[PDB]
């Protein structure tokens, strides 16, 4: 058998964690919270064969061990496991046809609209920050994302606080069993809610376009526009609010670095580019089974495996980047642009709308308040119990 490496249920140590599954890789066995076994693809070049292997496909009837009964219908990771379906869970045809009209609302001229929006809502959230030192998370980072996602998707920002509530438990490994279920039937309900009200009282969102687009069937059935805004709702938020915190702590951190962005010599999209890389929002991808056996370097995936992609610890990769792959610079040069978005057919839809959020948020911050440094030390900073995520509980910045 194998070296296994239990991730830590509450991401104590991320860098060592990453460190550890890259020396394991290309292709490391890992052990989720809860017990469950599974690979983790570790490596740059690995990953992105695998990410275009077709042996590799999100249909969850080819896991072994969830056709055997091994994995727990309260398992905190269900939602993420066995979420329902939507163009993540599904390969070719069928993902063609369940993300085409969300991905074509996220292109790059289509996103380049929302700016006034995005802008006018960064603007007013900074005008509202109160006090000397403020969690710049909870302030700022965590509301912009959420309130752009859900206008997207045609949310009621009156239904924000409890989705907040909701997603706190559904990402987190300590939320009792008992509560991952009722979690899970009351995010859908809000889903539906939603769905419903843009059907009777159709409007400009997404929502609204996918119901209209899907009246004359062969395109999305109200559960997979159910499952759909979910996903929407989570991955555009959850991802983009730790990009901003972690663009903010790097820059914290590295104030040589943060001195080139401010006076012009280097430039905002190279301090979100190696935040990604080198400090990517989503450690861990859940996940994809193994049709057939596939060598992994001098490993084999067995057929009816899963394997989850380590994007966090693959971001580091000295075989990608060079023996500075481990430092944050956004000088530098490398012959491999990150994958922190993704690659192949399941690649990020949202990129270029995270890309704009940040690219506004983080200078008009800047601009706002030019000595914001954190207010704690860096060492402080804690690591949420999210194991898939790279999400800190607060930030904690004082303005100046
Ligand atoms: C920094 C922010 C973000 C990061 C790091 C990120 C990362 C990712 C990654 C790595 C994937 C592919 C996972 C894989 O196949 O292994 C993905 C998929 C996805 N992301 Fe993003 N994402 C971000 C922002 C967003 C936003 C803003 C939206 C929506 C507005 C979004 C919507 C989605 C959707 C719908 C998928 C599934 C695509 C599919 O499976 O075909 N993401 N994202
Ligand atoms: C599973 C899910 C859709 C896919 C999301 C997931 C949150 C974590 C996440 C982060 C990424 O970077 C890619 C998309 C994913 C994997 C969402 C939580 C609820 C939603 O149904």
């Amino acid at each position: 058998m194998t070296t296994r490496i239990a991730l830590d249920p509450f991401v104590s140590d991320l860098e060592a964690e990453s460190a550890a599954l890259r020396a394991a890789g290309p292709l490391a066995a890992v052990e989720l919270p809860g017990g469950v076994p599974v690979w983790a693809v570790t490596h740059h070049a690995e990953a992105k064969k695998l990410l275009t292997d077709p042996r590799l496909v999100k249909d969850i009837n080819v896991w072994g061990a969830w056709q055997r009964g091994e994995i727990a219908p309260d398992w905190p990771l269900i939602g993420l496991a066995n979420p329902g379906r939507s163009m993540l869970t599904v390969d070719g045809a069928d993902h063609r046809r369940m993300r085409t009209l969300v991905a074509q609302a996220l292109t790059p001229r289509r996103v380049e609209q929302m700016r006034e929006r995005i802008t006018k809502l960064t603007e007013e959230l900074l005008d509202r920050l109160t006090g000397e030192v403020v969690d710049l998370k909870a302030d700022f980072a965590y509301p912009l994302p959420m309130y752009v996602v859900a206008d997207l998707m045609g949310i009621d920002e009156a239904r924000l606080p409890r989705l907040g509530e909701l997603f706190e438990k559904f990402f987190s490994t300590q939320t009792p069993p008992a509560e991952v279920i009722a979690t899970l039937t009351e995010l859908a309900g809000i889903m539906a809610e939603t769905v419903a009200a843009k059907r009777a009282a159709p409007g400009d969102d997404l929502t609204s376009a996918l119901i209209l687009a899907s009246e004359d069937g062969d395109h999305l059935t109200d559960a997979e526009i159910v499952s759909t805004l979910q996903l929407m709702v989570a991955a555009g938020h959850e991802t983009t609010i730790s990009l901003i915190v972690n663009a903010v702590v790097n820059l914290s951190t590295h104030p040589e670095q943060r001195a080139l962005v401010l006076s012009g010599e280097a430039d905002w999209s190279s301090v979100v580019e190696e935040t990604l890389r080198y400090s990517t929002p989503t450690s861990h991808v859940l996940i994809r089974f193994a049709t057939e056996d596939v060598p992994v370097g001098d490993k084999v995936l067995p057929a009816g495996d899963a394997l989850i992609v380590s994007y966090g610890a693959l971001g580091r990769d000295e075989a990608a980047h060079g023996p500075t792959a481990g430092e944050f610079d956004i000088t530098r040069s490398t012959e491999n642009r990150h994958i922190s978005f993704g690659h192949g057919p399941h690649v990020c839809p949202g990129a270029a709308l995270s890309r704009l959020e940040a690219g506004v948020a983080l200078p008009a911050l800047y601009a706002r308040f030019p000595k914001l440094d954190l207010a704690v030390p860096a060492a402080e900073l804690r690591n949420k119990p999210v194991v898939t995520q790279n999400d800190l509980f607060e930030l904690p910045v004082r303005l100046g």
